[PDB]
């Protein structure tokens, strides 16, 4: 909930990028990309689409690799095509199976719309349930009507799915047959819509051949139109009926162009455009679905559309739709495949210029087959001798071919093994092992299961088995034939299949990895058998039939089925497979030829090569051979001729296998050859598989490198490591995986890299379901590789091992081996199987092996173990930071179907340890959900916070600790175990109709506390804690810590109701506040019998238990977040909003659409408006409720670019000049924005510079080598249609030669800088002479951090930038000055690991990083962290550093002074006093443990402060050491707070022994009510009524004498009037009675600055107490005189002149900084005369020279390491005297240890000339021990004696002396030792400090502890100064009188007496002394830069004097006393004082 409020964006600052990300998908093992499009959120409910690239991903219309996946729900094709029956299986919207839900049941209509025929629906979910959504299968009984499907989401969304044929993809011959139902339309539970209109394949674009070969290509579905922003509220899904869509009808339009509109940057795209679509090269086609679906078209462009008309009428479009923002996707084009290479988001200006940002350029492996064709010797099969009768195959299923072969009649398989070193990639072959099977006693064509393996997959092919009858009967042997690369329903052929395979197969001839050339056994039947055999109406070659044709299976096509094909010497032809059996029309692929008289089918072998899919085909010549590579599945390209080895014939002896001997899933050429040796020889042509994914750039100064690592080569690793112990692993996974092994992360501007190195094992693959279940281990290492000259101290590797479930028992059950061991952990965690009965889960057993197989498959993908570690040297490397395990719940949904059941997964237990590397102290946590509804909705949970370990022997922590530090660590409250137990009701709606899930109920809170010792076993789990005798049970006790119920509405009456709509409006929430107990609080402060009604008063209300116990009565709750929604017409949209009763409700007025609120009236009735610029529903102009005006302007991509505003201040027009008055064009590029002059009509104005890491080329380059030239640069992308240099194609276009000489030769180096934006800011309005134009550059990095700012500043001495970027740390004079601050270098993981202090420069631009720092000058600050993102070392510019040790239970910090040892006064002393803070196990500070030393020698006092925090988590004690200390010897002492909350944690009652007990209760707006102090005086509040926003109108104050109250403060609030606005007091308040008077606002300004106010004073014998409602009886207690101070400020808001209450007028003036560099003041009368009139500043803003109106000049000196103040130079150049020059020295963390005045003495000592300097020593807490100083002789003691002054006549003396201080153990200082040897004046100051608490008085008004408390009033107000001095305070606490001298008998006394403002200022001081001669009374009143001091006696008014004050005291203030009267003889009228002070002031 929060109140709505308008306001304009901001402008400038960082650079956002397109927002792409890459994706972890850790267990898959895949690269995942993320990009987003550019969909406006319109009115909130629009498409949900992204687009995503992922490595595992085939061709699509985004080319290869991406897609932008809508939501389609489709038949299941896994197994094969569907049968289009009442068989098919249904998969939904993520892939899930889908199950009949409910049973069906007859309906004719849907949301009031007829159908047209009487359809049966039927229920469906998923399998395996995640959202919970439901779907419906409407199919009509009737034909002629389209069957469809509904999806009732869980979140009140319906959506449509195949309803209309534009939206469905079906068999364009049987049109009846469909395959998807696409997302058709959908609409929220709030009346928005979505239609999305998909856009048919046609023939548009494609050329002859592509059209004749590919009949009705009419089935595929692109998206492109998405209409959403419905103008009519409804809750019925467009387009139902079956109408088109109207653009009218609609305000938002997301298009998908693919081709049809121009794609340049000269002109915006139309929404409509009668452009002709582009056919890719690369068009495809799959066949899963049981027909051909033909792909010829690419996405080019996304373009958002808005329907300005309608969002604003006053705009008129004539194109149409408008476009608001673009997004062109360029591609690789290529016959073979295309790849997405180019992403840009671009905007088009109003004038038609367009603004673009950096564009994303990614690349893919490359397949360059002629560079990296080398034959290599196979040196590790010498000793293999078979050469020509061998399969290199994968028979186990491993990954990897192995060597199969026989020997000896033996048959001897050989499995693949690593070579050598584990990690490299070499491969070799382990020794022979015979096969489980014996090819002798199979038949012909044979299944077997290979290897013992249960599963029947390989096919044997022999002479010597029964059945083979060949007709060619030559040569041939006993073959394996892998089942895979055979057609689906070769087991039972049908159809075509049968016809071709006829009577039998002879042989199956791999002639690839995956491509079978068939043999034919003698045919019957058609016996003739003149080649083709007839099926259908098609023709099929008999196979073998013709010798000079090959016929063989293999995907040709890319598309995942066997293919037929034939190739003769003339063409390759292609019958696709259509499933169970059916082959289509022949297909010819053009490309390849061989002359007819050499050409032989023997020499043809088929394999994917490229790896893009479809199989490429290689021709063995002799001495080469030719690679015809594949253009997708249309033909072949020109052939790669590869040489063989010199000397090489190959012939019919030899052999040539094409296998996947790398596991990258292409396959290389593996070459035997008897005669010559070695006999066998290698070729890879790539050893990355191409295509994928593997570098990215922004151009924003990130470059991403990706690269994978197959599968099977984590086989290896993991099977030879795991054979370094004698065991022997399984594989189970039997193919390659090309997983993500390494993410290379490269900071182009600060050359800090980041390597994320990923590791696999235990990968599983489902033989049943036939899926990839995942890897069982995944290891992650994150080595961040800082550049050169950075700090040595590195963060150090990162590992990460997480283990994740699989679902196959074998190996997720030994998952639990690897895990770290600790012998004192908690038991690990089983999956737990439950069946749903009885409205709750049941645990079960499974059933049998199936059951087994699908609960267990259900877990698949959990996280089920993860251990963090840090891989450096200390000690406890091998032990886990932190370590986290989670416990997953399967729950049968339903058992009715037969096939599957459905199944739930959740996680129900988690466990959390922090080890911190401690293996012997871990903290730990454990979340549990005891029970959950049939939604998955959690109905009890239980938070579990264990207790410490009771302390081991073997202490594992640094013997560098403090003694005794560890024992101090452990504390009671680290050994509780807390047990926190939510209860949770929800609110369903379900039924045939709607959907809503999740929606909120009831929710309570309490927690069991518990010893340590019932920690059981073995630990917690669900089932202890569902037990009988579980901890949690309903009969033990628990502390109730709180409830909430949510409140819904129907829209139309305020009774909430049962049940909520479909709409869910939440009426407002009940939160409980106050139970009994925490009402205890208010004891003595609020009378029982009247707290109830006060409690009422406030706001709270009384109501029952939520799941109330048995004994539980009410508890007390506020009613917070009111809104009164809209009618459904008007989308249910708030109208009004309201926090609570107590206050009124604001109105929301939104746009005609109701997307936007364009004003609203808050309860006063103050109004804002807002206009917006309908590009992008962003506010651009506000209308205040002053009516002044706040204007920005946007550029085409929507960022602020100007600002300004206008409006009234005193009645009169002012401000900047709106465009009208004066126009303005803002700046294009930086440079010449900077070289602008005044005026400016702007307050602002941005200029954006994001592609500034792009060169940019010269114009006069681009005259100089032009059109043919920069057409080739721009054709492959190296340059933009403007001239930008884009880094990734520049990269991959210089390591490739014939580009010839760069002479575009500006990419070396030169002018690039990061991203930056600048920001002009005007200081005074256009029509003021004197307006500076301030001028900021800000750098981003290319993740869009800071890293640096620059802001120019008046000329003078500056560092310097070189061309090139190099810093110079000379200084010199420029006139082109700018402080750079911020200064920041990261890591890639956006830490912060270098800081710089602030510097001037001779320019705005970037310093290079290396630059800063190779330099020691460019002063840095090194940061440190470790794996968890803390930073535990700080290594300073001076060479000092700080420390921070984490351990589970407490934190150890080290500062510059703890650790000078380890590189000021005595480092020993310092010498391990760090600070620890100690935590409980709920990560609440409970100790803050300090070390306390005076001495180098001495031992460390040990220091704890001890806090306490209720089981409630709020803080409840605090005891400070010395009470802690007096308390272990008697526990009846009060801590020094005890705090009581409230149930939210709001503080009700505090008890300090210091400052007594305060009570306070606040209303249900959070205000305060009623106080009460600790003196007893009552404090009430008095607010607004209900109608109103709820402000304060009366304070009054009731003291326990009183009987009345009284009324200390009235607030009187401004309205609308327009003279307010004219003065803008609105919402004001305007006439403030407070303790002291009356405070009266008259005018503001157009800043909020105040241009003039009133104080009125109360007569001095008048209290203040405002009664009654009549202002009058008020104004006639004050005083007549009306002190005005009035000011005027500049357009910024700084004070520029203020004139105080006596017409005297201080004048100021800023630099071009906004920086004070002058100082005027005009006394009334006078003419105006300096003050400061100059002032210089140091880079970080510190005073630098200041010259006074005196001429005198001030220098402040600061260290360049730390900006530390070290020098105050005061000289006067009219004599060359330096009056005071003070030096200072500190310590390292800072504190002053020596001040030195090396000026000589003033005039007034005699002979003396020589200051001694001053020395200080503290103590490891850094108190104050030892004071030197000088001090005047006749000083003497000390005391509240003010000392007489020296004069120079007197010739007085100053002598040194040395002060001792001694404090408490509380901080209290006790004792002061002042020694001054020569004076002899030697005296020491005793402080007493009470025994109970740290009230301390001067000895002398007591020396008995006991007696110090009874000195000081019940809030520690001391009430007396001196024996004598009465003390009186008023009732705010504030000191209102000093009784300075006593008198008896009615006489009067001197004293001194004080009144103070509303909010605590003193405004008046009134000292009155009584002595008989001269009774003289002085008064001050106290004004803003004025003092009035009046003297007066009985008889006449001795003086009259004003002082002025230029300046804040403290900061050389300069004061001029003037008089009136009175003024003495020795003093000139009007006397100018400059103070000058020292660090403190």
């Amino acid at each position: 909930f929060s109140i709505t409020e308008l306001s304009l964006p901001k402008g400038g600052g960082a650079i956002t990028g397109m927002g792409e990300a890459l994706t972890p998908t850790g267990p898959d093992g895949m690269a995942a990309l993320s990009l987003p499009l550019p969909i406006s959120a319109g009115r909130g409910y629009a498409p949900a689409f992204t687009l995503n690239y992922n490595s595992g991903a085939g061709n699509s219309p985004f080319g290869l690799g991406w897609d932008c996946n809508v939501m389609t729900i489709r038949r299941r094709t896994h197994f094969g095509v569907p049968h289009y029956d009442e068989t098919d299986t249904f998969l939904g919207p993520e892939g899930e199976v889908l199950v009949v839900a409910d049973q069906p049941r007859d309906e004719s209509t849907l949301q009031g719309i007829n159908l047209g025929a009487t359809f049966t629906v039927t229920g469906y979910r998923s399998r395996l349930e995640s959202h919970f959504s439901r779907l419906e299968y409407w199919q009509p009984k009737t034909t002629g009507k389209t069957d469809f499907w509904l999806i009732y989401s869980p979140d009140g969304q319906v959506h449509l799915l195949g309803k209309s044929p534009q939206a469905r993809i079906s068999n364009p011959s049987q049109t009846t047959q469909t395959a998807q139902w696409l997302l058709e339309a959908s609409v929220s539970s709030r009346g928005e819509q979505i239609y999305y209109q998909y856009r048919a394949e046609d023939d548009t674009g494609c050329e002859a051949d592509e059209i004749t070969h590919h009949l009705q290509a009419t089935a595929q579905r692109y998206l492109h139109i998405v209409y959403y922003g419905n103008r009519t509220a409804s809750e019925t899904l467009p387009g139902l009926d079956g109408s088109a869509p109207s653009q009218a009808d609609w305000l938002f339009y997301l298009v998908f162009d693919y081709g049809e509109r121009s794609n340049n940057l000269k002109t915006p795209p139309a929404f409509s455009t009668t452009g002709s679509w582009l056919c890719r090269q690369d068009r495809f086609s799959r066949y899963e679905y049981g027909f051909e679906i033909r792909t010829r078209r690419l996405c080019r462009q996304v373009l958002m559309y808005h329907h300005l008309q309608a969002l604003d009428s006053k705009i008129t479009e004539h194109n149409g739709p408008t476009l608001v923002s673009r997004l062109i996707l360029n591609y690789d084009e290529s016959a073979i495949a295309s790849t997405l290479v180019f992403v840009r988001r671009v905007g088009h200006e109003q004038d038609g210029n367009v603004v673009t940002l950096p564009p994303l350029e990614l690349a893919y492996q490359d397949f360059s087959p002629r560079h990296h064709a080398h034959w290599q010797p196979m040196d590790v099969l010498a000793n293999f001798n078979a050469i020509q009768r061998w399969q290199l195959v994968d028979l186990k299923g491993e990954g990897l071919p192995g060597l199969l072969y026989q020997d000896k009649g033996a048959w001897w398989y050989r499995s693949a093994q690593r070579l050598g070193e584990i990690g490299s990639d070499a491969v070799t072959w382990e020794k022979m092992q015979p096969l489980s099977v014996i090819p002798s006693l199979q038949s012909n064509a044979s299944l077997v299961d290979i290897n013992g393996d249960g599963q029947l997959d390989w096919v044997i092919t022999g002479p010597g088995l029964r059945g083979y009858h060949s007709q060619r009967p030559d040569g041939s042997w006993t073959r394996f034939t892998p089942l895979n690369a055979l057609p689906v329903e070769y087991t039972h052929p049908r159809a075509q299949l049968a016809d071709l395979m006829g009577a039998g197969l002879s042989d199956l001839v791999l002639i690839g990895p995956k491509s079978v050339r068939l043999y034919a056994n003698t045919r019957d039947g058609f016996a003739k058998g003149k080649d083709v055999v007839q099926s259908g109406d098609i023709t099929l070659p008999v196979p073998g039939a013709d010798p000079r044709k090959l016929v063989a299976f293999s995907d040709v096509l890319g598309s995942g089925q066997a293919h037929l094909v034939e190739v003769s010497a003339t063409k390759v032809t292609c019958w696709p497979n259509l499933g169970r059996g059916r082959f289509g029309q022949p297909i010819t692929l053009p490309g390849f030829s061989q002359p007819a008289t050499e050409f032989n089918p023997a020499q043809v072998y088929l394999a994917d090569l490229d790896g893009s899919g479809p199989t490429d085909l290689i021709y063995v010549h002799t001495n080469r051979l030719d690679i015809f590579l594949n253009k997708s599945g249309n033909g072949f390209a020109e052939p790669v001729t590869l040489r063989f080895p010199e000397g090489l014939r190959f012939d019919h002896t030899c052999q040539l296998q094409m296998a996947d001997v790398q596991g990258l899933g292409v396959a290389s050429l593996i070459l035997s050859v008897p005669h010559m040796s070695p006999h066998h020889w290698r070729c890879d042509l790539t050893n990355m598989k191409p295509w994928l994914l593997n570098e990215m750039n922004n151009n924003m100064g990130v470059h991403h490198t990706l690269r994978y690592r197959s599968s099977s080569q984590f086989w290896l690793d993991e099977k030879a490591a795991a054979l370094t112990t004698g065991q022997t692993p399984v594989c189970y996974l039997p193919f390659p995986i090309h997983t993500l092994w390494q993410t290379e992360t490269e900071d182009e501007i600060s050359g800090n890299k980041l390597v994320t190195t990923l590791r696999y094992a235990r990968g599983a693959w489902d033989g049943r379901e036939r899926e990839f279940r995942g890897f069982g281990y995944v290891e992650q290492t994150d080595s961040h590789q800082l550049a050169q000259g950075n700090a040595p101290e590195r963060t150090p590797p990162a590992l990460t091992k997480n283990w994740y479930a699989t679902g196959l028992p074998v190996i997720d059950n030994a998952l639990s081996t690897e895990y770290w061991r600790d012998d004192q952990a908690f038991a690990g965690f089983s999956p737990r199987f439950t069946t749903w009965q009885d409205n709750k889960d049941v645990p079960l057993t499974p059933e049998d092996d199936n059951s087994r197989y699908w609960f267990n498959r259900a877990l698949k993908g959990q996280l089920l173990r993860s251990e963090l570690y840090g891989l450096d040297d200390s000690t406890n490397k091998h032990v886990p930071y932190t370590v986290t395990e989670f416990r997953s719940q399967v729950r049968r949904l339903q058992h009715t179907d037969s096939r599957y059941p459905v199944l739930w997964s959740s996680v129900v237990e988690s466990r959390n340890y922090h080890y911190e590397r401690i293996a012997s102290d871990p903290q730990c946590s454990q979340n549990i959900t005891l029970s959950s509804d049939r939604f998955g909705q959690p109905l009890k949970q239980l938070s579990v916070q264990y207790p410490r370990r009771q302390q081991p022997a073997i202490n594992l922590y640094p013997d560098t600790l403090p003694d005794k530090l560890l024992a101090n660590s452990y504390d009671d409250q680290q050994r509780q175990l807390r047990l926190t137990y939510q209860q949770s009701s929800w609110h369903h709606l379900t039924n045939n109709t709607v959907r809503v899930l999740g929606l909120p109920d009831s929710t309570r809170s309490d927690i069991f506390t518990y010893g340590a010792e019932n920690v059981p076993a073995g630990g917690l789990n669900l089932e202890l804690l569902s037990d009988k005798n579980s901890l949690i049970a309903d009969d033990k006790p628990r502390e109730y810590l709180g409830q909430q119920k949510t409140a819904y509405t129907d829209g139309q009456n305020t009774t909430p109701l049962q049940t909520p709509t479909r709409q869910a409006l939440i009426a407002f929430t009940e939160t409980t506040v106050f139970n009994q107990s925490t009402l205890s609080a208010f004891n003595g402060s609020i009378p029982s019998d009247k707290l109830s009604t006060t409690l009422e008063q406030a706001g709270y209300q009384q109501t029952n238990y939520l799941f109330p116990r048995t004994g539980e009565d009410k508890v007390w709750v506020a009613h917070h977040g009111y809104t009164d929604y809209g009618t459904a017409a008007q989308f249910w949209r708030p109208q009004k909003q309201s926090n609570t009763q107590l206050t009124g409700k604001i109105t929301l007025i939104w746009d005609a659409n109701y997307c936007v609120v364009v004003q609203t009236r808050d309860a006063a009735g103050l109004t804002t408006s807002a206009k917006y610029d309908w590009r992008f529903l962003t506010p651009v102009q506000l209308t205040d409720i002053n009516d002044n005006q706040h204007l920005i302007t946007l550029d085409a991509l929507g960022r602020p670019i100007t600002l300004r505003f206008w409006g009234t201040e005193n009645g009169k027009m002012t401000g900047y000049s709106s465009p009208e008055k004066a126009s303005f064009s803002p700046p294009s590029d930086v440079n010449a924005a900077i070289e602008l002059k005044k005026p400016l009509p702007v307050a602002q104005c941005q200029v954006y510079a994001p592609e500034s890491w792009m060169p940019v080329l010269s114009q006069k380059t681009f005259n100089r080598l032009a059109e043919q030239d920069w057409q080739k640069l721009y054709n492959a992308r190296i340059i933009t249609e403007d001239g930008r240099i884009c880094t990734l194609a520049y990269r991959r276009w210089v390591q490739s030669q014939k580009a010839i000489p760069q002479l575009i030769s500006l990419l070396n180096n030169g002018p690039r800088l990061p991203p930056h934006s600048l920001t002009l800011t005007t200081d005074r309005y256009d029509h003021d002479p004197e307006q500076q134009i301030r001028q900021q550059v800000v750098f981003s990095d290319g993740f869009g951090r800071l890293l640096q700012a620059a802001a120019r500043h008046e000329a003078g001495m500056a560092r310097q930038r070189n061309e090139d970027g190099s810093l110079i740390i000379n200084v010199q004079h420029t006139e082109n000055r700018w402080a750079v601050t911020g200064r920041t270098e990261y890591d890639n993981k956006g830490q912060p690991i270098r800081t710089y202090q602030p510097y001037f420069l001779n320019d705005w631009r970037y310093v290079s990083n290396d630059s800063a720092r190779q330099e020691k000058e460019a002063y840095a600050d090194t940061h440190v962290y470790d794996p968890i993102g803390r930073e535990i070392k700080v290594i300073t510019a001076k060479g000092w550093f700080r420390r921070t040790l984490f351990t589970p239970w407490f934190t150890v910090n080290e500062d510059e002074n703890d650790t000078a040892a380890e590189v000021n006064i005595d480092p020993k002393l310092y010498q391990k006093t760090p600070t620890v803070s100690v935590y409980d196990n709920r990560g609440l500070i409970i100790r803050n443990i300090d070390f306390h030393r005076t001495t180098a020698n001495g031992d460390p006092d040990t220091r704890i402060t001890r806090h306490q925090y209720d089981i409630h988590g709020h803080l409840n004690q605090s005891i400070d050491p010395r009470l802690y200390e007096a308390k272990q010897t008697n526990n009846t002492i009060k801590p020094n707070f005890l705090w009581q909350y409230d149930l939210t944690g709001n503080p009700l009652c505090t008890e300090s022994i210091d400052a007594g007990r305060t009570v306070t209760l606040n209303d249900i707006e959070g205000r305060p009510l009623l106080t009460v102090t600790a003196t007893g005086v009552i404090q009430t509040r008095q607010y607004e009524t209900s109608s109103l926003p709820g402000r304060l109108l009366s304070v009054a104050e009731q003291t326990p004498e009183e009987k009345t109250s009284r009324i200390t403060e009235r607030l009187i609030w401004a309205g609308n009037t327009e003279a307010e606005k004219d003065h803008n007091l609105a919402g004001q308040c305007v006439r403030h009675y407070d303790t002291a008077g009356v405070t009266r606002l008259e005018s503001l300004s157009l800043t909020g600055t105040v241009l003039s106010q009133s104080s009125q004073l109360l007569i001095d014998t008048q209290e203040a107490n405002w009664t009654g409602d009549n202002e009058t009886v008020w104004q006639n207690m004050l005083a007549d005189d009306i002190y005005t101070t009035l000011s005027t400020f500049d357009a910024t808001g700084a004070l520029l002149t203020q004139t105080d209450a006596k017409g005297n007028i201080q004048r100021l003036a800023y630099d071009v900084a906004g920086q004070l560099n002058g100082s005027w003041l005009t006394l009334k009368g006078q003419t105006e005369q300096v003050i400061i009139k100059s002032l210089t500043y140091s880079a970080a803003g510190q005073k630098l020279r200041e010259e006074h109106g005196n001429d005198v000049i001030t220098e402040y000196s600061y260290e360049p390491e730390t900006q530390r103040l070290i020098g105050i130079k005061t000289r006067r150049p009219s004599d060359t005297k330096v009056l005071q020059d003070l030096r200072y020295e500190y310590d390292p963390v800072g504190n002053v240890i020596s001040i030195r005045n090396d000026a000589e003495a003033t005039r007034f000592w005699h002979n003396q000339k020589v200051m001694p300097e001053n020395t200080y020593t503290y103590d490891s807490l850094y108190q104050l021990i030892s004071a030197t100083g000088r001090e005047m002789a006749n000083i003497g003691q000390q005391s509240h004696q003010f000392p007489s002054p020296a004069l120079p006549s007197d010739n007085n003396t100053y002598t040194n002396y040395t002060r001792t201080y001694t404090y408490d153990r509380g901080g209290n200082l006790t004792k002061i030792q002042h020694s001054s040897p020569a004076t002899q004046n030697n005296y020491t100051t005793n402080i007493t400090v009470s025994n109970r608490s740290n009230r301390a008085v001067l000895s002398t008004l007591t020396e008995d502890p006991a007696q110090v408390d009874a000195l000081f009033d019940a809030g520690g107000h001391q009430n007396t100064l001196i024996s004598g001095q009465n003390l009186n305070w008023n009732t705010r606490g504030e000191l209102q009188q000093v009784t300075l001298v006593k008198r008896d008998k009615g006489a009067n006394d001197d004293r001194e007496w004080y009144r103070y403002s509303g909010d605590g200022r003193r405004m008046l001081k009134i000292n009155e002394q009584q002595a008989s001669n001269n009774a003289q009374t002085q008064r001050v009143t106290y004004l803003p830069n004025l003092e009035l001091r009046l003297t007066q006696n009985s008889t006449a008014t001795t003086e009259d004097l004003q002082v002025i004050t230029v300046g804040e005291a403290g900061r050389a203030q300069v004061r001029v006393l003037h008089w009136e009267s009175g003024k003495p003889e020795d003093i000139d009228n009007n006397q100018l004082r400059y103070s000058y002070d020292n660090l403190i002031g």
